[PDB]
């Protein structure tokens, strides 16, 4: 096999999210989960760099596969939350933020309830 | 130990410095050879201005991958905050050679600073 090094082409994709090269953010991400399947942080941060290049089905994937992996990790439920907002699916987005926000650290909890209140000024009968 | 360098990345975003530092030297326990590790822990000493601490680490991050170019930069920085501007020409001169076209500006700033100090 080539027996690859996932925590450096982590960390190769986390320079490249630190640069905006989202592109080549999402390539190295990519190769890390595949040494590496079953990290919250990984899906996390490969959702947050689909989402900046306006692939918001893609992130809201990823996002809920950091769910599956991690139900307790405040970021993926807030990842998936605001691509579920970018997709007019505002009732999935407010409960994916509500857990977010009851899991976040108070350093996080105001953006939360901030994407909270847009997303229910879209809200509607 | 990746969790600890994941939570110490998570913690750095925040802008909890000290608790990045707390995550990073654990991980950096665990895995002493990682030239990302101690530019991350170098960057979050620079923010609290242990400048001394944050060249201990960004030279560490140098000897393990001499052509990382963060490495130099972080260490560059540290240097002129201590006042060793011609050491830190020299590593900032590194960085810039080793640099991504996006981080030269950011460079030849800091080099600009610098030589305001010398010569």
């Amino acid at each position: 096999s080539p027996n690859l090094d996932g925590t450096r082409l982590r960390e190769e994709g986390n320079e490249a999210f630190k640069a905006g090269r989202y592109h080549e953010a999402i390539r190295y991400y990519t190769q890390a989960i595949e040494v590496d399947p079953d990290s919250e942080f990984l899906y996390t941060n490969r959702s947050f760099a689909y989402f900046n290049i306006k692939e918001f089905e893609k992130s809201a994937a990823d996002a809920a596969k950091a769910v599956e992996i991690n139900a307790n990790f405040f970021k993926g439920h807030y990842r998936l939350g605001l691509a579920q907002m970018s997709l007019n699916d505002f009732g999935h987005a407010m409960e994916s933020l509500r857990k977010a926000w009851a899991l976040a650290p108070s350093e996080n909890k105001e953006a939360i309830r901030v994407a909270m209140a847009k997303c229910e000024s879209k809200m509607a009968r």
